[PDB]
């Protein structure tokens, strides 16, 4: 699929330019005649498959400029655009929609005098500077600072382009070879060799940068609709589970996190997809996550664009939000059903936080046959309500709520709200917009305020002038003609400034506890479903804990019987073989105990492990444990452990749940403080 | 102490140029008028204390050259020499003897067109290119590729000069700040800001590079004369001891090794001094160490110069020579007397290798009142002789010997030899020199062959022509006039080519075993002194080993008594308090045992540790050890350990020594193979 350039006769297009691989192509722009020859020479070495070349010739005499001349510059810019496939990528995106993925400039013969480089960079900077940020989008031919030749271990040469590289090599590798350096300023009038070297080098590098790309009904809906309970979709669950797996207590790049997460969770989608998910989980601008479980340590996206301006995976870092473990309590980990794939086991079918994360953060998604949208709600409300269900009291009603947001929400019909921003009249014909309805991005407004200012076609402009003094808030100051101000009162200030947006609860759908796609009919319907299962699982947690305690109590009990039976001579071990002494133990009823501390009481015959245990807990004890103080202590422990077991059993599932909710409430106060403080 | 420049009117000398700190000064060389103004501007920011400036103006029209003109270049070079203080440092040295420690070039206004840079580098390369290798001796003004501004954590800017630096920062730090980049090509006609930035940056860097400098009778002789026994001087002993301390089984830079060695051995001399010592210990060219204990992994110096051409400490690496531990046997470490300083303990008073290292490698040194020189000898001879002393047979005589060398040695009077290289007449009037007397450096010959070729004053030239085809050997091919060839037969081929050097044993001095400065009167006098002490220490080693075995035998013995006394009911522990049960143990005679395994038999009263021990070896045993199989095993171990002890006691000190010599002989065969193989 070759998009082809027809209007530019002087272009020598790459064979793959404008195709699926166009992003992998470099368009070599040359300045003046000599630059071109050199380009061509470098070109011969690398092939015309991934390299295009277009010349912008000229020069003339002097370095001067006073009488102007831009008919040229304008058109030169046009060429680069058409040729590279610009005006074809949406700002903030990546390189895929372009004819060329790079732009190399060749400036030469005279002083750097790149009337180009300046212009190129300049225009790049005021037109689609988002490109200008991409790794090595912009390239420039430069000659090596030092060349190195190696005689022995093998036979090859190394070209360095700056001291740091040379120096790091000299300190870390030089010693492993016999070599001599060759400071650069040993050339006549032929950069041909050096341009060939540059290209050879560049191609060798890009061949590596670009090698690093890091019926349908069920599959889609699964990956597209969240599971109520934890509010995740498989992709997010894998990240969370992954973070819990390696202990995420200190940051690491999201680009290092993604491969780890994919590895341990056999993710079948782009590593780029995961990194995106990690970023989503960490976003914290007003209108994203009410509680971000992942901490955005870097440019993770900003309110102005809704997070598409997030930086690249290799420059940003995340970590577990300190609060995340107070929501997804570690004590429930052993209760989950970890899905099996090949011979691994991955993330749970679902997690069960102490509060319905699906209502805390909300969710949105479109899959085949099914669609969803649940706005976010105030955690503090969710809790007051979980407590109502707990004390069997009527549930209070919950209305969408956004962290850090300050507009106002109003319910019209149940299941439907209208969300308002804020616009005051600060002076006779000067309006100050101090809030936008949540999820309405700061730019989408500016864009529209700009179209009503410099009224670009469609229909007549209508703003005298607009100013933007955004601090960490939103403050657009609008000034209108006495005639337009009064026209806005007729249509309505909020409606005209697009300061209203609706919130529909008409489509709250998510997989219920047994994989079935359900459409809930109320916040409260969702909260209850969750409450019942969560309550059950708190029982499951209690049981799991009491059982370990039970086994401990059992082990100490038998250690006491044993020592007693020995101390007051009813059991003698002094001599007699192994088998005899272990069988005789089985007969007296003493259980074996494996390494997890699980007791076993049956016949260990046939093929006999860790499946049964041993009497190591008895015979492996020290001689010291037959003495008085030790034995007394042994009894003291048995009793303290029995007491520990009782005490636990005296707590209701709800007692525990609430012990957890409280802990969260504390941490959530801290979380909100820290979150606002950084704003 | 300011050496002052008088003949160069246009020089603006640094206030500290030509002083003790001259090495810390940068002489900014400028090209053309505009370069100078810019230099001056950069100069204003950094001060004239450490920066000098000299202009080489000119330009003219074109880029052409055909009719020549070098009266200029010649003199321009002269200026740089005088000004920098060149012709004043001996090749291979360092920067200390110069007026200026750096040379920065400022090239500007036109195309790089540095008629200078080329010339500068060129002349640097064919005159004292040793300088050209020093870290940042040569500097060049360059403009930043990207500037970065930081708003928040603090407030500062960062200038990057190459992608790698920017990129490493972007990936490792960017995320910790709010910042925006600023691609460079945003300037009018004023590099003034950029030149100020460069200087500011450069000064900031050099202020760090140069901050990193890493009666007398007793002190001197101690640090100057080796101790026979190990053949070291305190400095070398500290390095060896240091290497033994951290386990040197994989390489690390000698610049990382030195600080470690100094730290753990409280070295009171320059870290630069140590690095030198480490290098000396690792050298392996023909004529250095017969056995290098430290492995030279990098340019550690070459035969051609006698090792002064060694690279810098930060680029080379060492490690323990695999054989080193077969010479300095680990089992003797506990027998040494480790000197105490402050509250540490350092290296031994001396080490005691299995063979007199002082004869293997030899030594040389000059201190106050005393002087020394002991050539190297063949390890294989030293051993045959140690064995003679062992079987009480007459010692054979030993003559100096060099590893990898191939000349010939002849004794004239006892205590004096003449060492010959090798020179054959390969054709009628063509001589081929294939060996130089050991310790006669490949360059000192070439230098003298060059003075006899292009007979530079003194007296008439005498070689028709000379060729140098050195592979990993030495091959100077000399061609002489029929008249000169016959004149060389009169003076003697070897004498005329300087192919003879004497080796005097007239001054073999080193500290003897009790610190006294002794002058030995024979190789054999030295070998014997050593033999007697080494033999004693092998006894000491035997004792030390037998004692640990004894204690093991003692411990097992008492464990057996205990279990027996319990199993056949003569001792009961089942109940009774601690104190009672431990005192009753003391009465039965059972010793306590500390953590090193040393038994104690006395009353542990008063202030009672690790000074006495406990009965943990008894009571801490498992209940399992009272059963039959365990007890049987316990007896089996006691017996095997008793047998182990006996067997050891059946070996004479000599038996052990020889078991060690043999191990060495194997490793030394491997060492020689590996050493030649790499040549």
């Amino acid at each position: 699929r070759k998009s082809r350039i027809t209007n530019y006769p002087k272009l020598e297009d790459a064979n793959k330019a404008g195709t699926k691989e166009g992003y992998k192509c470099t368009l070599v722009l040359t300045e003046g005649d000599s630059a071109l020859s050199l380009a061509v020479a470098g070109l011969a070495v690398v092939g015309r498959d991934y390299y295009g070349c277009y010349p912008l010739r000229g020069k003339m005499l002097n370095v001067r400029e006073a009488s102007a001349d831009q008919i040229l510059k304008n058109a030169e810019i046009q060429a680069i655009k058409k040729i590279m496939g610009l005006q074809h990528r949406k700002k903030y995106e990546d390189t895929k929609s372009l004819r060329y993925g790079h732009l190399m400039i060749m400036t030469d013969q005279d002083h750097d005098g790149s009337h180009i480089k300046g212009l190129i960079i300049n225009f790049l900077e005021s037109s689609f500077l988002g490109l200008l940020d991409i790794q090595g989008f912009l390239l420039e031919f430069i000659t090596p600072i030092i060349k190195v030749s190696i005689t022995k271990p093998t036979k090859n040469t190394i070209a360095f382009y700056n001291m740091p590289d040379y120096e790091k090599w000299r300190e870390e590798e030089s010693h492993k070879f016999t070599w001599k350096q060759k400071y650069y300023k040993g050339l006549g009038t032929s950069l041909a060799q050096e341009v060939r070297e540059y290209f050879s080098n560049l191609d060798r590098h890009l061949k590596i940068f670009h090698s690093l790309q890091g019926l349908f009904s069920l599959a889609d809906n699964i990956r597209s609709i969240p599971n109520v309970l934890d509010g995740f979709k498989p992709g997010q669950r894998k990240v969370l589970y992954g973070c819990f797996k390696k202990n995420l207590k200190s940051e690491l790049k999201v680009a290092q996190l993604a491969p780890y997460v994919s590895e341990c969770t056999a993710y079948h989608h782009g590593e780029q997809s995961l990194a995106q998910t990690i970023i989503g989980l960490a976003q914290n601008f007003v209108g994203s996550n009410n509680i971000y479980l992942l901490l955005p340590n870097g440019a993770f996206g900003t309110r102005a664009t809704g997070g598409k301006d997030a930086a690249a995976a290799r420059y940003i870092y995340t970590e577990l939000n300190k609060l995340t473990r107070k929501i997804f309590h570690p004590a429930d980990d052993p209760l989950y059903k970890y899905i099996q794939e090949d011979e691994k086991t991955v993330e749970p079918e679902w997690y069960l936080p102490i509060l319905p994360m699906i209502l805390v953060n909300g969710a949105e998604g479109i899959g085949t046959g099914w669609s969803t949208y649940i706005p976010p709600f105030n955690p503090l409300e969710i809790i007051k309500n979980i407590r109502h269900l707990m004390n069997d009291e009527e549930l209070e009603q919950m209305h969408p709520w956004f962290r850090g947001w300050t507009g106002t929400i109003e319910e019209i019909e149940p299941l439907r709200y209208r969300m308002y921003g804020r616009i005051e009249q600060i002076g006779d014909n000067v309006l100050e917009i101090t809030e936008l309805p949540a999820r309405t991005w700061t730019s989408t407004i500016k864009e529209y305020l700009l179209l009503g200012l410099s009224g670009n076609d469609k229909i007549k402009p209508w703003i005298k002038d607009m100013e933007e003094q955004h601090d960490d808030n939103i403050k657009f100051i609008i000034t209108l003609s006495p005639e337009e101000m009064a026209k806005t009162r007729k249509i309505g200030f909020y409606e005209r400034f697009k300061l209203i947006s609706p919130i529909s609860l008409m489509n709250m759908v998510a997989f219920d506890p047994h994989g079935k796609i359900k459409k809930y009919n109320s916040v409260n319907e969702i909260l209850s479903e969750f409450y019942y299962v969560r309550l059950e699982y708190y029982q499951k947690r209690k049981d799991h804990m009491s059982e370990r305690l039970q086994w401990e109590v059992e082990k100490y009990s038998f250690q006491v019987k044993f020592i007693k039976m020995i101390i007051e001579k009813e059991l003698t071990v002094t001599n007699k073989p192994r088998n005899a002494i272990i069988q005789e133990l089985e007969n007296l009823g003493f259980p074996r105990f494996n390494k997890e501390g699980k007791p076993y009481y049956g016949s260990p015959n046939d093929e006999i492990e860790e499946l049964y245990g041993t009497y190591e807990y008895l015979l492996g004890m020290r001689i010291w444990s037959l003495t008085k103080e030790r034995y007394q202590k042994l009894l003291k422990q048995k009793q303290e452990k029995e007491t520990e077991l009782e005490n636990l059993l005296k707590l209701s599932a709800k007692d525990i749940w609430n012990t957890d909710l409280k802990a969260f409430e504390v941490g959530y106060q801290e979380f909100l403080q820290r979150d606002a403080e950084a704003r």
